[PDB]
């Protein structure tokens, strides 16, 4: 029913799609009546720490814009202290939602998304930074494509309703309570690409936390990876589920992986 | 995910909206990425009564553009024997969904509301259509105004989820079970508005539906009126609810009524 | 939490059934730690028409009891001008929400669940009663055997949560808009014999109201009985879903009717 | 719908109220109509170390009757190399479910919940048991008293439906990832006792895990306490929620302060 002003453009309100604190995120459309996002942060509490953050964020999505496309575009904001508004690319629905809709997965789609996951950490990982919680909800499917999205420092964003949290945890960031590296998103990864694979995440069936925790340390737990027609694809799980992380996957390794480049 | 053509453009599907039988509404973008609705009806089961009420319809809705604006918009259709496509305006929500969200209505949007209810109905009374099933269902709100839809013979559209239906009912159209009139059209508007003004319908206290169905025939059932700051809005709601359907408001009569004309 | 005081003994209350207004359904303890339920009603409202309802319905179900165990039993109650309690028979579910739920009845179920109907009603009507409004929620599970419940003047009781209405609506009900009789009870039950036989009540798929009643009292909309193992079954529902409530089946006949009297 | 037979009598249960895998637990009655719980566990798939968890609790929850009524009560079992029935005291909610619905706590009934909670706790550690992973989930609410459930080896017991599990680990036990103590329980009732006295878990706002896993380890995190009127409440939650365990409370000087023995 609203509307709003970033930069002398005038954008009208659709829909509330989620938030954080002081954070939401709108579906808007332009004065060409053309689908857009609206991310608003309120600064009005926001601590140094935290602007730098947002700060931080806003620039990075600047700079990584020419390196790749499969992070979120960023086309225009206004920063003041009082507010953020971003004008972004606006997705169907972030891959968290749409795992837990699924049915199941084709194939091919899976092979395409994991290629632009790839991807989209790859670019981070050449501008210095190693996000070290990477998850679904962490991925916009944008016109059958996934872009990397809330990578930044504090990011907790949620989907708005009109009425898990630690299965991608890799284990040297358990450990270490100096010792995370980008081994550690290729763990994360794995573990998005086994639940794309396996309709479950590596440790889903253990409900306890101290449990499930434990779980991911213990090398004297041998993950399950039954046999499937894809025999690269259960090499790639394998390679990236490897507890120790000098003997896992890398990126640039995964790149060159017949999964990716054999069709 | 997916992508249809109507007359020869290319449509690309965000989201289903809702659906009948055997008809389903989508939420699309052409290809100027711009933002509309499109119908679609599966005919192949339907019967000639059937097909013949699917061709009033766009009939109508196709002459009804050019008379009022508070009509939705069909731009193009594609029909065959296997198939229906309408490409239309899309809202944001409809009425009826609204409502139930609704903590409370400004009087200003009320009486705005009211109005375009007003000029819709008293168009399709011009064009000899007595809908005689009015619902807050039947009312989509476009840009801050309401346009009638889904008005035609054999209409169960409804919102999909991703996980009354005799409030409304005109006295006269009751007791005749040569005596339905444009009359019970402004019955269910008042009931429509009665609801906008006291946040429920004349009826909604009584659940059981043969006490309810004859608590509107019957007229030593007083139906209440609680005095409001606006004493045009509580006559408007008198006129339209009296039961004997020769002594009720008409259309024309409420278009020239001080709550719609004086400011 | 709480607990309470009928006729001198102490009932604990588990939880909170259902209610209506100004009424309660609670499922308690007794000083023996055993299993009943506590109407609760509120009295400080009620009119002389109202109050007489409530007085009727405990002096019928008080008479009742002596006749048949298919009527809910009461044990104890105290009335007051300010409230009633009464210490009642706590059944399993009451066999709407029972019907919701269901995967598919066993036929077994369904003639017993049958007998149980039709000697409760039959022994209503040997009193003088015609309920003439049955439905599923007028039915109570208790130890396999349906009990009749809520069968009143006016009695909107609904399940309660922690977070159709007319399918059953006879013809010759709706017509009369000196014309109610006991084979009125009959089309009901039929109803609900029809929607355990096949899934679903004879107009489940008319979803428009103005639409389905026209439906129930038009004789050239012919309802469908697909043929099914059970002869007799099927014989019982034709006859109980006549339109024409003199060439309908009665109570009496039912109980002699090969469905309920042949292994 | 269904009975069972333990040790020679009957039980005919109401309904299913919660389970794991393989367990499940059911309400029941007795010959007598008597409300009691059954937990039923599936034996089918166990393996030794979990067949000698189910003995253990049994064993425990055998020995630890006889010492106190916190801790709920079995009174007699069925133990085959198929099956376990063990018959229990039925409660009236969990501690968790039960929070979830609050409003707000009286703060007698917090006091008198936290007696409990310190007896039940107070009387595994008198028999060597040492939790280490109590939450809201592990205490029953009976007849007004909490009592200690669920609280064996593998327990992963949830209600069930007709349609956090981090706030409360203690530091100690994520350091350790030799060093698990008494003490560790002491802040999982902290924790507890907290949620009971300021509606939310002192981590309850930091939504993401790795931050909040970090949160809890972290001496340079002070935990809020904002003041209310009870300054032995106050000390209390501060005494339990020290990082360091050696610095934390103990379970017989808590029973010795004065927010439980001064009135
Ligand atoms: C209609 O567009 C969307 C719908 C949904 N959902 C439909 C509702 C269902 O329950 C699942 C979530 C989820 C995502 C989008 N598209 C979308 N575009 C851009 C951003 C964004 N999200 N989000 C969403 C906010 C919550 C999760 C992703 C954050 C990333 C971002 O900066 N932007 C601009
Ligand atoms: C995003 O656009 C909409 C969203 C909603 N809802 C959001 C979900 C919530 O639960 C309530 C319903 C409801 C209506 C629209 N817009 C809309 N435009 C055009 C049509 C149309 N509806 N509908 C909807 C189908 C179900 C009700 C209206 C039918 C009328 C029609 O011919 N067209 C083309
Ligand atoms: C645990 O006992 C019950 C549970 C349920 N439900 C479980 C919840 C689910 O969503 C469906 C309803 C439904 C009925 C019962 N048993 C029950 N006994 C006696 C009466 C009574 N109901 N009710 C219920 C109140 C709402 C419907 C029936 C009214 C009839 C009556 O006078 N009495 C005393
Ligand atoms: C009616 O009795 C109860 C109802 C509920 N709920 C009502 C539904 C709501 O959504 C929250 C849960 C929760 C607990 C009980 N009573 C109850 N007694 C004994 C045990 C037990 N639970 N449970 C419940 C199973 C799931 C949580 C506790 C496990 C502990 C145990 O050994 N026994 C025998
Ligand atoms: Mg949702
Ligand atoms: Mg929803
Ligand atoms: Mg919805
Ligand atoms: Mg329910
Ligand atoms: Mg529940
Ligand atoms: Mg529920």
């Amino acid at each position: 029913f609203q509307s709003m002003s970033v930069k002398g453009r005038i954008y009208s309100i659709l829909k509330q799609i989620g938030s954080g604190g002081s954070s939401k995120v709108f579906q808007v459309l332009n004065e060409k009546k053309q689908i857009y996002a609206i991310k608003y942060v309120n600064l009005e509490e926001a601590d140094n720490q935290t602007l730098d953050s947002y700060r931080n964020e806003i620039a990075y999505l600047n700079k990584l814009q020419q390196h790749s496309d499969k992070i979120i575009r960023l086309y225009d904001y206004e920063i003041t202290d009082q507010y953020i508004y971003m004008v972004m690319e606006c997705g169907n629905i972030d891959l968290n939602s749409w795992l837990k809709k699924k049915k199941s997965i084709d194939p091919w789609e899976r092979k395409s998304y994991w290629k632009n996951m790839l991807e989209a950490v790859h670019t981070i990982h050449q501008h210095g930074i190693v996000h070290s919680d990477l998850k679904p909800a962490n991925f916009l499917i944008v016109d059958g494509m996934l872009k990397l999205i809330d990578f930044g420092i504090a990011n907790q964003m949620q989907p708005d309703t009109t009425s898990g949290t630690v299965n991608y945890m890799p284990p040297e960031a358990i450990k270490d309570m100096s010792k995370i590296s980008p081994k550690s998103d290729v763990w994360s990864l794995g573990c998005i690409l086994y639940y794309m694979t396996y309709g479950k995440t590596p440790f889903q069936q253990i409900i306890n936390q101290i449990s499930k925790l434990h779980a991911i340390i213990d090398p004297n737990h041998e993950i399950e990876f039954p046999d499937i027609p894809e025999k690269d694809l259960q090499d790639v799980l394998k390679c990236c589920l490897k507890r120790d992380p000098k003997q896992r996957i890398s990126i640039p390794e995964l790149l060159a992986h017949p999964y990716v480049q054999i069709q």
